[PDB]
C-alpha cells in the first residue's frame, strides 16, 4: 500500500451516511447545507 489514503468511512449522524472521517467536516458543510430540515 502507498496510494491508499485512510479516508476511513464512518457513520455520519447528519445524513446517516458512510462518509470519510477525513472529509466529514467538508461533507458536513454540504450535509448541513442540504439537510435543512423543516
Ligand atoms: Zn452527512
Amino acid at each position: 500500500g502507498k496510494q491508499q489514503e485512510s479516508s476511513q468511512y464512518i457513520h455520519c449522524e447528519n445524513c446517516g451516511r458512510d462518509v470519510s472521517a477525513n472529509r466529514l467536516a467538508a461533507h458536513l458543510q454540504r450535509c448541513l447545507s442540504r439537510g435543512a430540515r423543516r
